[PDB]
């Protein structure tokens, strides 16, 4: 049955790079593109930037779907199309469905995850096809719906807690006067502090060596009434993005109903408002 | 009646630059055109160069006239389209007109006429959007029988004769050789030589100073059994290519049935075999 | 005396832009520039990212003077050269100057001030050009320092306070729930609350329809114990940056020793930290 | 002994790409380049023309000789440098050299050979950094002065002859009137006529099929006077431009003191020319 593959990716997630190679290489396989379609009819140059309208909206919309009809009713030669957009929107997703059924055709998805941080890593290099932070996370929003993956929401009957970051939140990356502040102060509230580390615990040799220094300090200097303490394990090279978030899950989300989350690395900030929990970003966090 | 304007002009002759300022300045006005579709479906890059195919070419003929049709069918805020291509083939021409009135839409023609030399000029710095002379050659070959200018063609009863140019054919820009034998040859043959030459006759001050000395050179130095000399007026500065094309129409053509060319200067050789004369060229003359 | 200008910019400020518009109507200037030099030597692409080396940059540096030598001792047709960098070093851009005396020229500057917010809006599609935010909020507090514009600290005497935004800081762009607690956790801790907003005042009829609807909602519904008040004028359409930050040194500055800033968009995050102020912000806030 | 290797080779040749895949892989490698210099001390963009200039070329060469010593004479982390230009001029390949010794340091070459159809074929698309055809030409005349290519010149004692090429020459790929009459006024004149031709002789089957054929039609229908043919072997898949020039030093440089040469495929008329045999070009051959 001929097929329309939709491409389902955030802005430079290799959705293209990957239609054009797979077309070159899958006769009877040829792409439609909204980004096109909208450059084409204003007839714009790379360097220029389209501007959202519904009315173009609609007419690229128009596009597809006939372009789609027009070249899957081709002959035997024709295998498929591609729908290399982001097609993060479910709306829209199932309407091209049921479309492909009230036709004959059926419909496949080629996912492509790239991690966040990746992300914009490539976004900000995209130059003139690059898209604004807000959306490009908004995006990312879609593509954690689309796959599934959990948000966070409070945890009945547990401690209201506020979690905490070390490195630039609480100390200086000696003592971050004002943030430290904060942990008592939440301390005095009734709040359960649950400090957090993205630091490699240890070294080969001695897996706790920097948890210790870690706690000593935090407990010892800064003096914060933490109720506990979670840091990367040794021997850990994932992202601090993906350490933490597997550290909520596993240890804070079950023995806690959070509030707030206290950072500074944007990737972290990210990620922990991103899943469900406020946080405030205490300093500038780009590395 | 909303308008369906078809650009006329060669690769590189402005239609893409007019309809992005035009569309950017005309409320109501949207962009069609092949190489954008030809890229599309082919998620080709930049750097990439798509393949001439009879089955591409089909869908995407299809994709223009689809589009037509849905962005013409929308409100009376859609005022109507560009057909941004070289539309240089009358065949289809026609066919956007007999579409255009079974629907109730007029059509508008916005030719870019640009000389040869400045399209050459431009499509060899295109780079990657650039095109093979041949097609370029063949293009502008039907922007002149669109625009209806001559094409020469024998001339019954007027003796057969063969124009000659001098700067760098019968003269090495001192005699050059065999064609200076060959004018003789073609005079012992029974033809009659016509030498011409685009060096500007003279001075404001002398204008026939350099006319002078060329004919001089012409017939005491090299000997060429010439029967009749052009050559540019003084205070001329249009091209040799356009200058040459004059003094054929208004004092050769008409005296003389010319069945050769001889000459050095692209442009020339260029001009020569376009009109309808065979041009032999006998050196490089890229300048 | 032949002159070194010295461009001084951020990156993407126009510095360039400038450079090659002046040599191109100031006959006998030439251009030197780092980023040239740095791609030059490694041989690089357009796509392709140097990489930072203390041995390469001392080559690059070591190539500009040369290079100025060089042409600068060239005839009375040199008239002077460009060092279009960025040259926010003020180490190095002494060494330009005492290197100027020991040959007998002289050293301009030529300074591009764009306002942060430009300048993000530039980088972020200057594509592969682009730069690193640290690296360019780093440049930018350069040339603030450049510039000698003022940087606070604390103000003895007045009181400890804490500055607030309404818009998406105290209210949800009703109340955010987290965040007001804060503002009175902050008023028994033995803090001065000076909520603060960029909300226009109001209308030409009616200049303060919204700084009252603002301080009613502040006051009665979300109940923060501030004890001063501060908006955008009516009539105002100077950015939330440039605002906020005058409204700082008129008003709150010299009333007040602040200690923090609880705000949302990050041009005004941007400009708290950047003036002295530490600034926690609670929000995603690109727009 | 820390070196100096020159790129060897014609505009878009491989040269930069090897020396930055190079430089990319071997450390202590540095690159220098004129282009770079030329386009960066006018601050041009890349759609921006340079233009010549004896004070500009001045400076650039300045510039390379001064950072060749300027690193060169860096530790002994640095083992050399590339001069990454077209060094196809003797003059000045020879003075870096003799600039090579005067300081301790040996000089290598590294050759990039390609093609003349393919130097086209690319120079052609390499857009904004493209070079006119007389440039190019020009270069290749030196890259062949280089590699020690035989250039023709006469041959005392052989008779005059005058080489005819068939395939659009000869005949209008039926006879080709003026042409053929040309071979025969040579035939009068006292000249040996030569044909040759690039078609394959035959099928792997019939060896001889199509040279038959040819013979046949070039004695028989044409009626030219030839003294000896010459045709591309069987099952030989070089280019025409390869081809004939290999036909020509066996069979008739030999036996023959060639004057002219009447073809029409541009790669052909190229090659004539550029080995010093004169080429009158009969009809448009850009294929
Ligand atoms: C950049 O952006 C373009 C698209 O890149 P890619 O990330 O692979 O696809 P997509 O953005 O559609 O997911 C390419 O030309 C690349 O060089
Ligand atoms: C080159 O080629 C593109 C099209 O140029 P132009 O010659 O104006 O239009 P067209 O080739 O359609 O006639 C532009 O981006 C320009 O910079
Ligand atoms: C982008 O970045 C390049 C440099 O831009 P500009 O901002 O004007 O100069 P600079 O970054 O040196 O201050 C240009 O080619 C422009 O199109
Ligand atoms: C084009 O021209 C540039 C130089 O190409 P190349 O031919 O490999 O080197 P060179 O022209 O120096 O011999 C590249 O960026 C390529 O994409
Ligand atoms: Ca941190
Ligand atoms: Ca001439
Ligand atoms: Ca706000
Ligand atoms: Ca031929």
């Amino acid at each position: 049955m001929k097929k329309i593959i939709l491409t389902i990716g955030c802005p430079g997630s290799g959705k293209s790079t990957w239609a054009r190679e797979f077309i070159a290489k899958n006769p009877g396989f040829y792409n439609i593109n909204r980004d096109d379609y909208r450059q084409s009819i204003m007839a714009h140059e790379e360097r220029d930037e389209y501007k959202y309208t519904k009315k173009k909206e609609g007419i690229v919309t128009g596009m597809q779907f006939d372009t789609a009809k027009s070249i899957l009713y081709g002959g035997d030669s024709v295998k498929g199309v591609i729908i290399s957009d982001t097609n993060l929107n479910p709306e829209r997703r199932l309407a091209w469905e049921t479309f492909a059924k009230e036709y004959g055709w059926k419909v496949e998805h080629k996912v492509f995850d790239v991690p966040w941080t990746e992300l914009v890593k490539r976004n900000s290099k995209r130059g003139t096809k690059a898209v604004p932070i807000d959306v490009l996370r908004s995006m990312y929003k879609s593509m954690r719906e689309y796959l599934g993956l959990p948000v966070y929401n409070g945890t009945p009957g547990k401690p209201k807690a506020v979690i905490f970051d070390v490195d630039g939140t609480l100390a200086k990356m000696v003592i971050n006067p004002m943030v430290v502040e904060l942990s008592k102060m939440y301390a005095l509230m009734g709040y359960q502090i649950v400090v957090v580390s993205g630091r490699e615990s240890g070294t080969k040799e001695d897996p706790t060596k920097y948890y210790r220094m870690t706690r000593k300090w935090v407990e010892d200097i800064a003096g914060v009434p933490l109720v506990m303490q979670c840091q990367r394990e040794q021997g850990d090279t994932r992202k601090d993005d993906v350490v933490k978030e597997e550290i909520f899950w596993k240890h804070i989300a079950p023995h806690f109903d959070v509030k707030l989350a206290i950072d500074d690395r944007t990737q972290v900030v990210e990620m922990w408002r991103r899943i469900g929990v406020e946080c405030w970003q205490v300093a500038s966090g780009d590395f």
